[PDB]
């Protein structure tokens, strides 16, 4: 009904209208409108875990100010059909939990890959895999695989088939500075159709020899977000009186919450702070960092003869979620079925809480994360290294190519959550981590006189936290510097839906920050002001770093020869372009070119999906909350 329900429901139309095109013909969103986009997927039509759970928290939203719940429905309906594997696409069998996996270390480079498997390195026990079975009765696991060739752009097709729509595929298994240019696109299911002799494997781990084989890769980010979008479609289902119909919805959230504590574990099961690869596994849960980590993956022989589960070392603060957290520790409804699910998210939340504030710089912006295996081979840590129940302080976890905590928009995303979170519960705790980093917002987010503003694009870090022991200290050696500033239209949206909620929870637990409610509100409205077009809203950005399209050569073995599906050669040499040459028939290949070849570069208006839904979130929840 008001102005910023108006808002909302304006660009929800602009999302579902189909002359728009944010959806392909099943229903699936893409990542964006756009083709010609490379950032983390590298193709705009393919689709990733975290588009789906967007599309989730749109329409939990869309029933809060409708009360019409088929728009939630619907969404998680797609989102279980085709972004979860189904049964025939994890054919798990022959699982052993004291023996969940083989180890194979990480490198500093993709030149240095494929990884050879270290069979005498012990690997832990999984204390998860007995209790899931004996609770849903199945082996199926229930997360999302992170990325999905929607359209079947790439040919893989489903399930080695080569023609089907929503094809499970996966790009990045080669190190931290094997960045976005560098990778090689491959399906998930593995039946050597593709690639060379042993279809993709040998180019990720060496080997004695090679099956054919399935594998997925769970974003725990996106599983998370999610269960927090299902928390407040059921808490606003039950206000309206309209639970039941919902009620179905609520389990799969509960469901994969009960599943994500994968994310939980040690990549390998190895106990915290072991720092020696020869170290015995861990029993339990002495492996347990309770944190939600980079990923888990699972996979498994074609014929059932052998499977794996690993969880991930990697820990960055922008995957947390105390909302989700919170919601199945504490919510009755959303409670997991197994017996110690509830449990071990009530001890994550704590953990993730503690990790939050460990990580705040001396300004108050939010550092990168930890590790429970240094340079992914469980190395000694550099004297001096600060630790975190063990693991050892990173300021760019995982990725160096660009680093992973360079990105504002974690510090948004992730800090909205906590923000939720602390609106909900008024923890002490939560709110005295927010208000310092509300504090730092409002001292780098420029609103400028013209109407314009910009908000930090790319960060930069230095020193250390402190070592932890469940304190706060200050952090006075690590600090945190704003490099360059953007208009990122889907970040700053989430930047304002952050203050928010911050902003509402201090006028029910405290005093009232009346400026956080203002800058969140200049933000929404100076962007509604300016950025508004016929999709949504989109703001001009160059890429630059598009000349990686021409220049960026991609690592491959000297002799490993294969092929793509639509026939594009993949030897030593092959540029990004060489293994990907559907891109030029791209509607945008000329622009690209035309600014490739003058020394400039490209300007694009985007329109992501997950973008348009943080605006259309952001605006609706100062509504909610403010209206």
């Amino acid at each position: 009904l008001g102005e910023y329900g108006q808002r909302f429901m304006w660009l929800w139309n602009k999302i579902h209208d189909p002359a728009n095109g944010y959806f392909n013909q099943d229903g699936i969103p893409y990542h964006s409108v756009e083709t010609l986009i490379c950032e983390a997927p590298d193709y705009g039509h393919l689709t990733t875990s975290e588009a789906f759970s967007y599309y989730v928290w749109l329409e939990a939203v869309y029933g809060k100010l409708t009360g019409d719940w088929s728009k939630f429905k619907t969404a998680w309906d797609t989102l279980e059909k085709y972004m979860i594997p189904s049964a025939e696409d994890q054919p798990m069998r022959s699982y052993d939990p004291n023996k969940p996996a083989t180890y194979a270390g990480e490198w500093e480079t993709p030149d240095k890959y494929p990884s050879p498997l270290e069979f005498n390195v012990p690997v832990g026990k999984d204390p998860l895999h007995n209790e899931l079975v004996s609770t849903y009765g199945s082996t199926l696991m229930y997360g999302m695989h992170w990325l999905m060739d929607v359209d079947n752009w790439y040919g893989y097709g489903k399930r080695g088939d080569g023609v089907s729509r929503a094809s499970f595929i996966n790009t990045f298994q080669r190190g931290p500075e094997e960045s976005v240019w560098e990778t090689v696109p491959h399906p998930s299911w593995e039946e050597f159709k593709w690639g060379g002799p042993n279809g993709f494997l040998d180019l990720f781990i060496k080997d004695q020899n090679y099956s054919k084989q399935w594998r997925y890769t769970d974003a725990p980010d996106a599983d998370a977000r999610a269960i927090q979008a299902t928390y407040w479609a059921k808490v606003w289902a039950k206000e309206q009186g309209k639970f039941n119909e919902i009620s179905s919805y609520v389990a799969k959230a509960a469901k994969m919450g009960d599943y994500l504590r994968y994310a939980m574990f040690d990549k390998y099961f190895k106990p915290l702070g072991c720092q020696d690869k020869n170290a015995a596994g861990g029993t339990g849960y002495d492996s347990a960092h309770y944190l939600l980590s980079w990923y888990y993956a699972w996979g498994g022989a074609l014929d059932g003869a052998w499977s794996w589960k690993i969880g991930s070392s990697h820990v960055h603060f922008g995957y947390q979620n105390p909302m989700a957290a919170w919601a199945l520790a504490n919510d009755s409804d959303m409670k997991p079925k197994s017996p110690n699910g509830a449990s071990d998210w009530a001890k994550s939340l704590k953990r993730q809480i503690e990790f939050y504030r460990w990580l705040q710089s001396a300004e108050g912006a939010i550092a990168g994360g930890a590790t429970n295996s240094w340079n992914g081979r469980y190395e000694k840590y550099p004297a001096g290294t600060a630790t975190f129940y063990g693991m050892a302080y990173e300021p760019n976890p995982v990725y160096h190519d660009p680093g992973s905590n360079t990105w504002f928009g974690f510090q948004a995303w992730s800090m909205q959550r906590v923000a939720e979170y602390y609106y909900v519960t008024g923890d002490k705790d939560a709110g005295a981590l927010l208000e310092k980093w509300v504090s730092w917002v409002k001292s780098v987010v420029k609103l400028n006189s013209d109407g314009t503003f910009a908000i930090p694009s790319t960060l930069d870090w230095s020193g250390q936290p402190d070592t932890w022991n469940g304190a706060y200290t200050g952090n006075s050696n690590l600090h945190v510097k704003v490099v360059d500033y953007g208009t990122d239209l889907g970040i700053t949206a989430s930047l304002a839906n952050a203050l928010l909620y911050y902003s509402a929870g201090t006028k029910k637990y405290g005093v009232f920050d009346e400026g956080a409610k203002n800058l969140a509100k200049e933000l929404l409205d100076r962007m509604w002001k300016l950025y508004r077009d016929e999709k949504g809203l989109s703001a001009p950005e160059k890429r630059a770093d598009y000349k990686r399209f021409f220049e960026q050569e991609v690592y491959i073995p000297a002799g490993w020869i294969g092929k793509m599906p639509n026939g594009d050669v993949i030897k030593s040499g092959v540029k990004f372009i060489d293994i990907r040459s559907k891109y030029k028939q791209d509607p945008d290949w000329p622009k690209l070119e035309a600014a490739y070849k003058s020394g400039q570069a490209p300007e694009f208006r985007y329109h992501r999906f997950w973008a348009q839904c943080d605006i259309a979130i952001a605006n609706a929840t100062y509504e909610i909350l403010f209206g």
